[PDB]
C-alpha cells in the first residue's frame, strides 16, 4: 500500500492507523501547493479532490477520506480491536467519535489553514474551537482512551487534529485531560514511529 | 426508537434511513433556538452538543452524529443493501461518500446557516460550494445512485444536503446529473414519506 501524505496533516491519522494495523506500506509525500508527486505526476490524476490522505491499494484501488481509510484498515485486523465488530454498540460509538472529529474538529480548524479565509473571521473560528476543546476535555475525564478502555482509530484521529491546537496556539490552560491524552498517545511506539517518519 | 430532528436539517438523512430500514420510530421535534423539547426538557441534557440528529434507543442508549446513526441502522438490515458488508470494497466506497458529504458538503454549507458568519465571507463559501457541486455532478454522470447501481445511506445524506443548495439559491445551471438524482430520490416512496412527515 501507498499512503499519500503531508507531514502533520490529517493523513497522520491514517499513517498511525497503518502502523497500528501492522501493514506493509510506503509513504508518498505530496507537494500540495503544486499538486505534484516527486515523479512529476499531477496529483489531481490520483485524487481529483487534490487532498491527502489517499491510500492506493495494490489492486490499484484508490481510497480517499481519512475516516474511510481508517475503517478499511481496522476491519482488516479485527483482532487488534481498532474498531469493534458490526452490530455492536461499541462500534457505532467509535464511528460517532470519528464523525465528530472529522466534522467538528478537523473541519473546524480548516479555515485557519486556508488562503481564502478573511483575517477578521479567524477569532470567530478560534472561539468555536475553544468551546469544542472544552467538550473534548470533558469526554477525556476518565483518562483512558476516547472510547473508554480500548485504543481505537478514533484516538489516532483525535491526536492528529489536537496537535493542530498547539500549532495555532489555542489556549489549552485548564484542559488537563487533553494534556494527559496527548502524553499517553506519544508513549505508544507506533505513534512515535509515525511522528519520526514524518519528521515531527 | 426516537429521532430528535428539525424539518429539513441534516437529520432528514437519518429519518429517510429509518424509513428505508423499516424501523419503528417516533419523531421528536427540537426547538434549536431555545434548545427545548415540547415537554420543556433542556435538550442539552439529552445531547450535550445541542444538535440534531440524535437517536434514542429503547434501552436508553443515545447515538449522535448522522453518519454513525445511518451505519448503525443500515448494518441492522443487511439484506436491504443500504450499506455493503465489512471487507467489501463497496462498503468503503459508501463510507468514503458519507465522509465527503459530511465534511465537504454538510460542513461546507454550515457557515451560511450560522449567525457568527460575516457577510463578506458568504461569497467565498458559496464559491467553495460551487466547485464541490461540479465534482458531485460529475460523480453522478451515470445517473444511477452515488455509489453506482444500489441505493445506499450515502444517497439519503447527499439528497438531504443538496436540498440546501436550492434553499440558498446556488446556481445549479449545467448540473443536470444532480437534477436527475434529485428527481430519482423524490420518486422513492420512503423519501416521499419522510418529506411529508417533516412538512417539506
Ligand atoms: N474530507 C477529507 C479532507 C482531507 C483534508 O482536509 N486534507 C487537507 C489536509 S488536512 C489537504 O490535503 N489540504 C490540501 C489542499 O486541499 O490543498 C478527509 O476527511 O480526508
Ligand atoms: N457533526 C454533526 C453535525 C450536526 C449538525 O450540524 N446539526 C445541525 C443541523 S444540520 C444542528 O443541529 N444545528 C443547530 C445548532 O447547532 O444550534 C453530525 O454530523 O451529525
Amino acid at each position: 500500500m501507498k499512503l499519500f501524505y503531508k507531514p502533520g496533516a490529517c493523513s497522520l491519522a491514517s499513517h498511525i492507523t497503518l502502523r497500528e494495523s501492522g501493514k506493509d506500506f510506503t509513504l508518498v509525500s505530496v507537494d500540495l501547493m503544486k499538486k505534484r508527486l516527486e515523479n512529476g505526476d499531477d496529483y489531481f490524476s490520483v485524487n481529483p479532490k487534490g487532498q491527502v490522505p489517499a491510500l492506493l491499494l495494490d489492486d490499484g484501488t484508490l481510497l480517499t477520506e481519512g475516516v474511510a481509510i481508517m475503517q478499511y484498515l481496522a476491519d482488516s485486523v479485527p483482532d487488534r480491536q481498532l474498531l469493534a465488530p458490526v452490530n455492536s454498540i461499541s462500534r457505532y460509538k467509535t464511528i460517532e467519535w470519528l464523525n465528530y472529529i472529522a466534522t467538528e474538529l478537523h473541519k473546524g480548524f480548516t479555515p485557519l489553514f486556508r488562503p481564502d479565509t478573511p483575517e477578521e473571521y479567524k477569532p470567530t473560528v478560534r472561539a468555536q474551537l475553544d468551546k469544542k476543546l472544552q467538550y473534548v476535555n470533558e469526554a477525556l475525564k476518565d483518562e483512558h482512551w476516547i472510547c473508554g478502555q480500548r485504543f481505537t482509530i478514533a484516538d489516532a484521529y483525535l491526536f492528529t487534529v489536537l496537535r493542530w491546537a498547539y500549532a495555532v496556539k489555542l489556549n489549552l490552560e485548564g484542559l488537563e485531560h487533553i494534556a494527559a491524552f496527548m502524553q499517553r498517545m506519544a508513549e505508544r511506539p507506533e505513534v512515535q514511529d509515525a511522528l519520526s517518519a514524518e519528521g515531527l
